[PDB]
């Protein structure tokens, strides 16, 4: 369960975990519903 996202949007993509936050989390298209919540990239024109 304790596979959710924190801190772990400043250390960069850890592609070796059950779940993921990064800038290039749209890249692998893997990551968490926490991700905008603690990460915040701010998806200025989306796509």
């Amino acid at each position: 369960d304790q596979e959710s996202c924190k801190g772990r949007c400043t250390e960069g993509f850890n592609v070796d975990k059950k779940c993921q936050c990064d800038e290039l989390c749209s890249y692998y298209q893997s990551c968490c519903t926490d991700y905008t919540a603690e990460c915040k990239p701010q998806v200025t024109r989306g796509d």
